[PDB]
């Protein structure tokens, strides 16, 4: 039996799997009301991907395909609608059980990145690009999505399409920012399908532990984060070892290496998320050095030692 | 002796440690005539770090700082200088044993991407929250200006004035911004990290075939062009999965040389043979330039610890 482990990537060495950004701190936040059910980001602990999460970093929010028509948008400049195919260039199948495309965002946001072409030497062009994942054309489960360019003129139609996020539009009202709210991948009267499942806790006094990276703005006033269940390095890690689970929960212990000592424990469920006992919001304060490592199998009924 | 192992990636499920790119295909240019010393994407088999490298996809071409001021340059563009810090905040001391801070790019051209800023002040009003922006920028990293060393860099923007000074700034690289010979690409001239006319020092060892008949074997990735004609490859010595596994690994190097073998999932058989060498880079025994084509599920296996007299199957 494969025993189970963690990378010993501390929290300086680790990246975000809900967007391409680093970790900044650990976090928690008891009094959420949201359910909590992001798709990227996902993977079991004996190394089953969910949701719309694949392994590359590169990936993540990142689309792939073709423009096909420009349109004015009455209210926010100029449109363009994209085919997507898979990141891998292979055309996407609507019957397979993902819920879209992976590394499809999974958040209702404006997000801000860079619309890139090159040409079926070629010509190419790039621009500062926008998706509304609320929007009713944001369909990527049936293959096409659009974006909004402050470029009037210079998106070619038919032509190789690569959108690389970079952060948020805005967070202002009118830019729908919830970290917490699946966009509607097939458009907003259905439903989405073939989802990771919500992550709770499910014993008193237990709150979930997100790593938390805070994420860029276009404009306006905001300090924005994205909270993510794992790094993008445990998916990875996870997938390679694909180590039995031998229990639902494991017990795993954030260490300060320097003096050995632990700074305090954590339960890691086996569908691929954190709980602590912890009563209060905000970051964790530790240092950044420090990392998780696992220490045994428990159950549902451990009672960590509270923080 | 902790054995030594390659994560089991398919070239689909890799990334380029030189820029932030997917693997699109393995690569070979036997005829080079440069000599092919890059500083990100290094790392020995037994898991040290050298030149620029860093574990961060993130961290790959970009900078952490702050805008001094707005500067004139004779070239197109409003310029901006910034200073840069280490990409986790802390002071760049100079003092230390490296080229440049980490994730500093490591060639010659004009990187296109986003500058963005979170002033450090908010406002009452706002909800004690601060203000934000962010702008398509270039940083030609063969300016006399750019001295990421001597912390300080300048990037130009099409944006005229909405660049704030004294304000923490980033920089998230995308692609170049030309490739026309004005805009001096050249994946393997090192930036000169200290300015027009100095020195570079603590750099990651130049890399090169040593047995006859063999050539170095790259993971390419092509760049993401901002305008002109082009079709532009930016070539790793080994992706940065490689990087983050045997930096944990850390097992001890047998010899010089491990022999690995390409293998396809599928079909089970060996597609060819590598010698992956110590000091973090492969060969191949081909006598020609191009991609080597072969399904992206492929991927490399370690099969035994070899020496450098190890005569390679041709591809
Ligand atoms: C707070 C400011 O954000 C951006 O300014 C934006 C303006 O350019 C304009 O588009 C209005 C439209 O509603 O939105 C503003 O947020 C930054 O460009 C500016 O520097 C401020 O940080």
């Amino acid at each position: 039996s494969k025993p189970f482990t963690l990378p010993i990537l501390t929290l300086g060495e680790l990246t975000n799997s809900r967007f391409p950004l680093p970790i900044d701190v650990l976090y928690t936040n008891p009094n959420e009301s949201a359910i909590v059910q992001c798709q990227n980001g996902r993977c079991t602990l004996d190394g089953e991907l969910q949701g719309t999460t694949q392994l590359l970093p590169t990936g993540i929010c990142a689309f792939r395909g073709k423009v096909t028509q420009q349109v004015q948008d009455e209210h926010r400049g100029t449109h363009w609608n994209m085919t997507v195919t898979n990141l891998n260039g292979t055309p996407f199948d609507p019957t397979e059980d993902v819920p879209a495309p992976l590394g499809t965002p999974d958040f209702s946001g404006q997000i801000y990145g860079v619309i890139s072409q090159r040409n079926t030497l070629p010509a190419n062009r790039a621009h500062e690009a926008v998706i509304a994942t609320y929007s009713p054309k944001f369909t990527p489960k049936l293959g096409n999505i659009q974006f909004s360019t402050w470029e009037t003129q210079d998106v070619s139609s038919g032509q190789p399409t690569k959108f690389t996020p970079v952060g948020l539009a805005s967070v202002d009202a009118n830019s729908h920012f919830d970290q917490w709210t699946l966009p509607s991948y097939s458009g907003a009267l259905t439903l989405n399908m073939n989802l990771a499942p919500s992550v709770a806790p499910v014993f008193p006094g237990e709150c979930l532990l997100f790593f938390r990276s805070f994420i860029p703005l276009k404009g306006g006033y905001g300090n924005p984060a994205i909270d993510c269940l794992m790094p993008q390095e445990w998916v990875q890690h996870l997938y390679q070892e694909s180590a039995p689970s031998l229990s639902d929960v494991a017990l795993v212990r954030y260490v300060n290496p320097e003096t050995g000592r632990t700074l305090f424990e954590a339960k890691l469920h086996r569908n691929g998320f954190l709980t602590v006992a912890r009563n209060s919001a905000g970051p964790v304060v530790a240092p950044t050095n420090g990392y998780f490592r696992f220490d045994s199998w428990v159950n549902q009924f451990y009672t960590l030692a509270p923080m």
